[PDB]
């Protein structure tokens, strides 16, 4: 039942939309990725943004999303790079719901910071892609293949930046 707070934050520069997974979901994620050989992002910190907006002029008013539920499929880990150049192992997201939620954002004036909006949830930030990394992505790839496994989050949770 979390929700954007959105008369709190209209006169904020930026807007940061995040959702968090289900206490089941969290579960779901540590036991998918229980042989991880590298390091990863704790439970606490696994969120799957829904806007990263840098206007610094939000609207007044908006028609705010409050979703009544937030579900996602788990579609496989990939290797993303970050501004130095740096690994980074992100679980990729087919999620209608929070699509829509950002379209919804998106199109009342609040921009989202890359062309398109790709749902995911980073699990490692500083990544050695080494042969046990990439055996240890291939089956957690092929295991979400054979067992198809569904996210949910919570609530919509909006702050600033
Ligand atoms: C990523 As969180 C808001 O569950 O600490």
């Amino acid at each position: 039942t979390a929700r954007i707070l959105y008369d709190r934050l209209k006169d904020s520069k930026g807007l940061y939309v995040f959702t968090d997974p289900s206490d089941a979901s969290l579960i779901d994620i540590q036991e998918l990725i229980a042989e991880c050989p590298f390091e990863t992002e704790n439970s606490t910190e696994w969120a799957v943004t829904v806007l990263y907006c840098k206007e610094e002029k939000l609207p007044d008013s908006i028609d705010v999303p409050e979703p009544k539920s937030l579900t996602a499929r788990a579609k496989e880990l990939t290797i993303w790079q970050d501004h130095k150049g740096r690994d980074i192992c992100v679980m990729l997201l087919d999620s209608p719901d929070l699509e829509a939620v950002n379209r919804k954002l998106v199109s009342q004036g609040l921009p989202h910071g890359h062309p398109e909006y790709n749902a995911h949830l980073t699990l490692a930030y500083q990544f050695e892609n080494n042969a046990a990394a990439r055996l240890f992505i291939e089956e957690c790839n092929q295991h979400l293949q054979n067992y198809p496994l569904f996210l949910t989050f919570d609530g919509l949770k909006a702050t600033r930046m």
